[PDB]
């Protein structure tokens, strides 16, 4: 779910901060997205949304509203290692799975402010 999906980025990065949170990055950092991301940290959160369309995809999953962000999964930090539970039922281990690839897609690429807050309409 989405508020594990921000436990997972503190994990992977502690010294992110929670007001960031009201802000959205790049073309994609944020909900939705349009055009080509921008940069590589831009790049993780399209990378993100397409993991999320592809589990819509399963057909086998359904999610609430069809949202899978309230998909809530079992996960577990250690020394800023994210685990994804092996008893998540399949939806939410590919749920999971996206969430942990990002945060740690997100903790190597580099953080370019410019980006913060951008104007979509025009860059995106
Ligand atoms: C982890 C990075 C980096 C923060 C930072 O300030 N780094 C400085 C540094 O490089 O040292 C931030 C930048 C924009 C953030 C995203 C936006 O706030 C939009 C949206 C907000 C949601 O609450 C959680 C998911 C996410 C996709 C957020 C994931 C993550 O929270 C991002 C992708
Ligand atoms: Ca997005
Ligand atoms: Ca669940």
């Amino acid at each position: 779910a989405l508020w594990q999906f921000r436990s997972m980025i503190k994990c992977a990065i502690p010294g992110s901060h929670p007001l960031m949170d009201f802000n959205n990055y790049g073309c994609y950092c944020g909900l939705g997205g349009s055009g080509t991301p921008v940069d590589e940290l831009d790049r993780c959160c399209e990378t993100h949304d397409n993991c999320y369309r592809d589990a819509k995809n399963l057909d086998s999953c359904k999610f609430l509203v069809d949202n899978p962000y309230t998909e809530s999964y079992s996960y577990s930090c250690s020394n800023t290692e994210i685990t994804c539970n092996s008893k998540n039922n399949a939806c939410e281990a590919f749920i999971c799975n996206c969430d942990r690839n990002a945060a740690i897609c997100f903790s190597k690429a580099p953080y370019n402010k410019e980006h913060k807050n951008l104007d979509t309409k025009k860059y995106c």
